[PDB]
């Protein structure tokens, strides 16, 4: 029984709502991360639910993983975090019960939303910046490190108009507190995180603005052409992405300041909110039209 503490409370697997396995109806696969499979279910005008599942071939430690995940996501209380319904931890395969997100992850919606030959403007992407800043000023007040801010991340309530963005994966940060190379997030991290392994709030600033310029650029890998050393050394040396295509000047002007060398010099959640809002309110910005993607 491992302890979790956020926001000065701590929890235990006794503290997470256990959900009878009978109660439980899975009705399609939606997909997988690293972490297993993700399934829609249904929970007894019954419940719609996404079912992450623990392999029942595993480790004793992916086993204590999969606890503290439910832990850390049972513990947040935010409408920019998805939700956790409850667990089902002690019938086999073990499963977290959470909000679903019929949108799906925001770099695919991204990608696969771009306009071609009127599906997105501005005024979304703006909506989408805000509602992720909204949860990473929650998380700050609340001293939790995130650790990784990207839009793989991230999920939609819905494909269409009144779309809501939230943050939906805490895998990094779960790793960190029961604490390989290659699989570290290099392109969303701050000098001082890769360098000497120091993480604060500034870090996650930093990272939303690497956010920013994927929702911008609509689902581009961030430093293009580049590899994960290239881009070590590349910011490191003081190097930033170019802007996105068509950015406003203002929204670029966002991502900047996210990613000033130093931690002090990058702006806090409440004051990227403010910037968005400016953003969101002026007609230059928000009467830009996105690139239409040839097809
Ligand atoms: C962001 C990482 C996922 N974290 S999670 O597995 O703990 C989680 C938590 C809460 C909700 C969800 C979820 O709803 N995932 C999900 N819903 C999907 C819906 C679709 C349907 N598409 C139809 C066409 C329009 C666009 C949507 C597709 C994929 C969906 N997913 C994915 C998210 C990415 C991976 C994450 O393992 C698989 C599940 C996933």
């Amino acid at each position: 029984n491992p302890n979790y503490s956020f926001a000065g409370k701590t929890s235990s697997i006794s503290d997470l709502k256990e959900v009878p396995r009978k109660n439980i109806t899975l009705i399609r696969g939606l997909g997988h991360g690293a972490f297993g499979e993700v399934y829609e279910g249904q929970v007894s005008s019954p419940l719609q639910v996404a079912v992450k599942t623990l392999p029942e071939v595993c480790s004793e430690q992916d086993e204590l993983d999969f606890l503290m995940e439910a832990l850390i996501i049972s513990k947040f209380n935010h409408q920019n975090i998805v939700r956790c319904i409850g667990v089902s931890l002690q019938s086999l395969p073990r499963f977290i019960l959470l909000e679903l997100m019929a949108g799906g992850d925001l770099k695919s919606f991204l990608r696969e939303t771009r306009p071609r030959p009127s599906s997105l403007a501005m005024l979304d992407l703006l909506h989408v910046a805000r509602d992720i800043a909204c949860g990473c000023q929650y998380l700050e007040e609340n001293h939790f490190i995130h650790r990784d801010i990207a839009a793989r991340n991230c999920l939609l309530t819905c494909p269409g108009p009144g779309r809501v963005a939230k943050i939906g994966d805490f895998g990094m940060a779960r790793d960190i507190y029961r604490a390989g190379c290659a699989m570290l997030p290099v392109k969303w991290m701050p000098p001082e995180a890769f360098m000497e392994g120091i993480f604060t709030s500034k870090t996650d600033t930093w990272s939303f603005g690497v956010l920013l310029w994927e929702i911008f650029s609509l689902g581009y890998m961030p430093y293009p052409s580049k590899s994960n050393q290239e881009v070590l050394e590349f910011v490191t040396s003081g190097g930033r992405m170019d802007p996105p295509k068509n950015c406003p000047g203002p929204v670029y002007r966002i991502m900047t300041q996210c990613w000033q060398h130093q931690p002090e010099d990058r702006p806090n959640f409440a004051i990227i909110l403010e910037r968005i809002e400016y953003c969101t309110q002026d007609p230059d910005v928000i009467n830009t039209a996105l690139p239409i993607e040839y097809g």
